[PDB]
């Protein structure tokens, strides 16, 4: 660990990779911090999914989600206990305990909102679901030129999706997908398009997909090394990151605050450029408990002298949730072509198609898996394979369905009863709302209360505005009641429902980009950088201003590429020394 | 290539074996069908991040997300609320994954396996007890004086290699009290101490807790730090069969498949370890012909090891949790004189260091102190970074259970998370079963699991007679005990938990001197009877009724098993 | 059921359960107000809740 | 089998059974309120040493019903309840309200 790097990035997670793939390419010398550790095999911060392991056993991997969830805020806790033993000590009040936060309103709260500290973040568990935003859900980069702005997105976007190995392509040939694909298609033909969820993956074989991460980003390897020799990056997990120090003028950051929390020693770090990529909640925390904003329950009377929007107007999606159970109609179809004699079992049973008739509904490729599958495993009274991959289906924001959609299949955990229905009928519906910035929408941090790593404990204060977002978050769940409605009925113990507020871990607009600090109500300009600072940068879901459906991460990496162009005309890499 | 020895499996068996064989100059090959899994220290304990130990909680989504079930009959639940639109099977069909061979009212549904590099030694809670000689095998016939001897050597290397030691929690508060009281309710009755722990504390809020990696660093060699040694580690690699020659005396291959190239091959080495855990060592060995494959039937007696699969035991396994007595909770604080009323500028808590009239020590008291003087919002007097309690009375004659009461990663339901947690504790009493004939893994000649391989199927119960009396007797006993510390906490009730969930299955290989005589697979070196170069290595060779965690015993039967090895073959040269 | 049918509790306190999972648009509470027929008065850590 | 123990609880004081002065019952009565804790001392005592013995006794016929495990039932489940009105000798002295002729 050196005193002086050209570049420090606070945090390991897909934003911070895009720097470093960036700065690091540029032949930057930078340095990592991560107050996570390596935990997910020799690829440094890549996608826990992409195990032998996992991939056979699939509904596993919802543990590893919830394990490096941490909750943002719990509020205090008021459910009474009162068959404990009399002589067991017992409270007089609900008391402030396990960690919980004794400044969260419990009814204005993103309940479900939480944070993953390990070296990748979140992009070590993350469904891989990567859309563009159309305009009415992205951020201006060019204001005053539509078409410069489209252009300047597009390139952008473009980038981003090969950082990322995006593509529409790698469930083509599941036979459930294109059965919820097609009857979709043709039951809204002129009316809406539907196509494979943008996935940020490549597929390795019919049984294994290699899910993207940070590591696919910047493969997170200290340099230099064999194969980047004149390179230089060096990453430091177990370190938090605590606060980055600015002059008396308010015009430049002059160190970075570090904690090894291994030997618990605290020491500052020198760069020319500051980036914090630490996630929408942990990038505010650390401005906060560095003078930006303010510290403590807001206090209208009392503006800050720093970026008095930081962790006003923040964004959540509402999402809806349910499953469904496959129609018998549709099962059926998936053996129209068949020509099925005698009787599963007994010698003579026969499963036959023509290949290439044209009065078969489905392909080749489609009924030859069906026919192997049907004749293989006689005692199965179902016509989809075994190993046939998950469907992966949406329908995109558009202005008359102003949500982002997913109708697929997520890891998940069942219950009981629900393990008594074949998973091969079951899809996932999830329909996600964009929501209203407002200014009384605020994550701020509290004056006294701490977190597990001694900084100020966040606090939510948010309500769906109301207007537009709860019109419209209705208005969604309905049309996932319809339009699921047309795949299959409801799988009892997933009914169609509201998730937990943020647990669909979308936040945005916490520290939010604009054009103008004090006319766009924002923290950040178009380079990301912070106003009034020559070297400081944020990156990440924070720096949204917008409403969005879609799935923000592809969007936050657009906008870090952006920032990295600016860092590389405006500072200089040190001679390599 | 040709190795020396190749071992499969890298949990903490295997990586005694490697440990003990790299060491003695041979090369060594090891397969997990596992894949790399805990940051850079490959095969380390997965709790051993900061992030885990401020987190603690979190830790039973880590464990639950690498326990596979071994055995899961086909599911009867009905579901007659779908829309008649959606498809609807007539039968309840084999779906899911589940074993049709499986009856679900003789089963050990809670059993669970783990395909990680380390293996299980990633996730478990580190508790490394020895047997006393009633739970032991003997290792010496007719000569308990030299048994002892022999497991005491054996004991104490394997104690070595784990770190095991007693003093990690010596300054606990909660630990201290809760072994105090014990301690004089059962004056003169029985002896209670710390749980053994293969562990490490580096500081006073971080427990490096042991692992496979603790016992072989997994790193291929040779390498800087021992460049004399030869080392290949290999994941992502199913092992199926090893092969044996036509007079069934030797293993002449181990058939492997790469599942990231897809290929398959025959690995060749002079000696050959099996050390996959108690379910999968004994399917390999089916899967090779050892054994008998299909549901069993006793008109049809095998060729080899007609004991394999049989005599299996696994432990009856009581918890609840409690929550600290009114009583226990005032006594943390007897010696502080309270002055004033906590919150204002006047409030003093004291007490006068090395006074006689004090309950507790310096050490003690200095703690109870701060923690009331900066948390005077708090209403309870243990500090908030206080460790767990981590107390045992170790199985006895007079109480046949082994005992933790502690604190394991739990989920909370959130009603019980109303209880603040300083005040809960564990309470996990762990019986002991009779080897018994009947009692059975076995393999489906027709079903297969998620790897290919013969399906796993048990048929267990509990056996009658003092099995079931001790299990009764034993969860009443936690009842009694744990009734000194509190009373129960709502939700986690005294009960029985499923069947295997415990994870202490053994004897399916056992070890005995005689193969016919004392119904087992290995001798006393876990060599395979007939065979000159197969070893099994685990907790399979436990072939007595134990109810104290079994790893540690395991690495001590590896340990000697290694001896013979080191006596039998030569290294190749280097 | 019948016994059940016919034990009418005789002091519920307000209830503090979150419920944070409502639609948007459905009426929704800013306080644990007095509703359903609770008590205010009723400490819920002093009660004899099952008594009816 | 069902297994219940009742235990006796110690008349104190400080547990009462009050009436609001604002808030009504359904039958436009003021409304019941309690204030109550199993005393401290031998009811405690007593109270914890009746599960334990629920538990060693009931193991002579069976182990535990899933799902119907050794538990305190809510307070006042049990519908007991004493004293409210209690009768003694002496009003004052027997700090009480009827007579043993349970005249007020
Ligand atoms: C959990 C989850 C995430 C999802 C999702 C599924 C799940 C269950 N799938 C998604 C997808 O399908 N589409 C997509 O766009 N989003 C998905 N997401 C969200 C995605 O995972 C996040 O949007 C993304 O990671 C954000 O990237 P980031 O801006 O890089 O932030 P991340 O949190 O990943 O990394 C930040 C980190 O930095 C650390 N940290 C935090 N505080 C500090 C301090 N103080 N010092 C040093 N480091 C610090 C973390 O440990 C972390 O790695
Ligand atoms: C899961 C767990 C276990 C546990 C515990 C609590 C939890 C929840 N805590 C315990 C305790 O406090 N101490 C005690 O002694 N034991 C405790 N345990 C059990 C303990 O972890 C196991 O006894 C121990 O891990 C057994 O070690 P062993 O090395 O024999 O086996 P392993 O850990 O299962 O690793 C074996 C491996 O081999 C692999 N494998 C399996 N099949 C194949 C094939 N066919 N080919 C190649 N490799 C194979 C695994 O993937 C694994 O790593
Ligand atoms: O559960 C919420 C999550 O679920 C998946 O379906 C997503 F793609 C994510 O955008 C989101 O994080
Ligand atoms: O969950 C069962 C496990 O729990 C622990 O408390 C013990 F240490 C283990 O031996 C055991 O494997
Ligand atoms: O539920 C409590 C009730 O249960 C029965 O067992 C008793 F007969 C009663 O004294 C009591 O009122």
């Amino acid at each position: 660990m050196d005193i002086k790097y050209d570049v420090v990035i606070v945090g390991s997670g897909p934003i911070g990779c895009t720097y470093a793939r960036e700065l690091v390419g540029a032949g930057y010398k930078v340095a990592m911090f991560d107050i996570g550790e390596i935990d997910s095999g020799l690829k440094i911060g890549a996608h826990k999914k992409n195990t032998v392991e996992y991939q056979k056993n699939i509904d596993k991997f919802v543990n590893v989600i919830q394990g490096q969830l941490m909750s943002v805020s719990v509020p205090v806790n008021t459910l009474v206990v009162d068959t404990l033993s009399p002589t067991s000590w017992q409270a007089s009040t609900f008391f402030v305990r396990n960690g919980s936060n004794p400044e969260q309103d419990p009814l204005r709260n993103l309940s479900g909102q939480a944070v993953t500290r390990v070296v990748g973040g979140m992009s070590t568990h993350w469904t891989c679901a990567t859309p563009r935003f159309d305009r009415e859900q992205r951020p201006l980069l060019v204001k005053d030129d539509a078409d410069a702005d489209d252009a300047e997105w597009d390139r952008l976007y473009t980038k981003a999706e090969s950082y990322f190995q995006t593509g529409t392509d790698q469930f083509k040939e599941s036979i459930r997908h294109n059965l919820v694909l097609n009857k979709l298609t043709e039951e809204y033909k002129g009316q809406r398009d539907f196509q494979q969820i943008p996935l940020a993956a490549t597929r390795r074989s019919p049984t294994f997909v290699e899910w993207s991460s940070a590591n696919t980003v910047f493969d997170l390897q200290n340099r230099p090394n064999t194969d980047a020799p004149e390179e230089r990056f060096n990453l430091f997990p177990a370190v938090a990151c605590e606060r980055v120090v600015r002059n008396a003028l308010n015009s430049e950051i002059e160190s970075l605050h570090i904690h090894d929390l291994i030997s618990g020693d605290r020491f500052e770090i020198k760069a020319d450029v500051y980036v914090l990529t630490a996630g929408a909640v942990h990038n505010t925390q650390l401005l906060v408990n560095s003078g930006f904003g303010q510290l403590g329950r807001p206090n209208p009377a009392n503006p800050p002298e720093l970026l008095p929007s930081l962790g006003s107007y923040i964004t959540e999606q509402s999402l809806v949730f349910c499953q469904t159970v496959m129609s018998t109609e549709l099962i059926d179809s998936v053996k129209s072509d068949m020509t099925i004699r005698g009787t599963p079992g007994e010698l003579t049973y026969s499963v036959t198609y023509t290949p290439g008739a044209s009065t078969n509904k489905h392909p080749d490729w489609w009924n030859e898996k069906v026919k192997n599958h049907m004749m293989q495993h006689q005692e199965d009274p179902l016509p989809i394979p075994f190993e046939d991959p998950e469907p992966q289906v949406t329908t995109l924001f558009q202005p008359s369905h102003p949500w982002h959609t997913q109708i697929h299949r997520d890891a998940f955990s069942w219950g009981a009863v629900q393990q008594s229905i074949d998973s091969r009928l079951i899809v996932d519906w999830r329909f996600f709302g964009r929501t209203e910035p407002k200014e009384e929408n605020k994550l701020w941090f509290s004056d006294k209360i701490t977190d597990a790593y001694n900084m100020p404990q966040p606090t939510f204060d948010f309500r769906f505005p109301a207007g537009r977002t709860s019109k419209e978050a209705e208005d969604m769940m309905t049309d996932m009641c319809v339009m699921s409605a047309k795949i299959g009925g409801f799988l009892p113990g997933s009914l169609p429902q509201f998730m937990e507020p943020g647990l669909v871990l979308h936040l945005g607009g916490t520290h939010r980009m604009g054009f103008d600090e004090k006319e766009d109500n924002c923290c950040v300009n178009t380079d990301s950088r912070v106003f009034g600072f020559k070297n400081l940068f944020l990156g990440g879901c924070g720096n949204i201003p917008t409403a969005y459906g879609a799935n923000p991460t592809l969007t936050a990496m657009s906008l870090a590429i952006k920032s990295c162009e600016y860092i590389k005309q405006n500072f200089t890499p040190s001679p390599f020394t």
